[PDB]
């Protein structure tokens, strides 16, 4: 009843009906369950705390991206993980949190750089050993090698997509 | 190019090492990936509204389906997305007339469900762009590669699903 199992049937259905590969279709059903199970295991790290993926990336962004007169909106965006529709009002969202600050009363307000608040800062320091431990855990399966030509294979593919 | 992912996770490693950083780094990549296979993938099906849980049940009863349709607990056993995006898919596509209903006539609260012929005109249509998307977005990768990331990936996983 596992992933694997899964995709042996399905696999088994696309040839009953082809008897036009399905071979490609199901590298990406494999890439895109292994997405999933990555991300409800990597969530559990700060979900406790109210931030979602969108949150979290740009917490951790600041803390070991920010300069200490932190990041201005265009730099900020372009150091985080994360960009797209999910990205929508994450700053004004960690505003209303608390956890990140800037200066609303000076011109240019909308380009005012943004900083960790002692709370956002110490958040991040307490929920980076969950993280550290949970990313290191999901990978363990492979060796360092192994590990190693997964980032290759992936980046390649990335690459083709960005290029 | 400066822009790209591959520059920007050499800045994060760069980062957290002047603040091991390398867990975090491979999965961004592979984050970084599912993204951008999203971007491309979800073109063949996005203009006619599809979204991806849709296009996944559809295509699950296209393949996996016998004639007499599939009861809904078999259905989301063979779909390849499970999970709070599939809230409500079947809903939508009968509301849409992908699909439909074939009721019991002892217990009407069951029903196997299968593809309209509307439906199964619009799978038949799109397959073939899926299909050369998928193969596109893989091409960079030999058959051998595609191999060694199925193993790769799938160990992970089992990893995960154990
Ligand atoms: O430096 C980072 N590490 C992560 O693990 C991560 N995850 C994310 O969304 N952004 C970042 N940034
Ligand atoms: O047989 C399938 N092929 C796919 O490419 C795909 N994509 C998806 O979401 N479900 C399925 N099912």
């Amino acid at each position: 009843n596992d992933t694997a199992a899964l995709l042996e049937r399905i696999r088994s259905d696309w040839a009953r009906l082809n008897h036009p590969s399905a071979g490609p279709m199901l590298t990406l059903l494999l890439l895109e369950r292994l997405h999933a199970a990555l991300g409800r295991e990597i969530e559990r790290t700060y979900a406790a705390s109210g931030l979602n993926a969108a949150g979290w990336d740009l917490l951790l962004t600041l803390y070991r991206s920010a300069p200490p007169e932190g990041l201005r909106p265009t730099e900020l965006s372009a150091l985080a993980a994360i960009s797209g529709p999910s990205t929508s009002n994450r700053i004004v969202r960690l505003l209303e949190k608390g956890l990140i600050e800037r200066r609303e009363d000076e011109r240019d307000r909308r380009s005012a750089s943004i900083r960790l608040t002692p709370q956002g800062r110490a958040l991040v320091t307490h929920l980076l050993p969950a993280h550290l431990a949970t990313t290191q855990r999901v990978l363990a399966p492979l060796s360092a090698q192994e590990q190693r030509t997964l980032e290759e294979l992936a980046g390649r593919m990335l690459a083709g997509l960005e290029q």
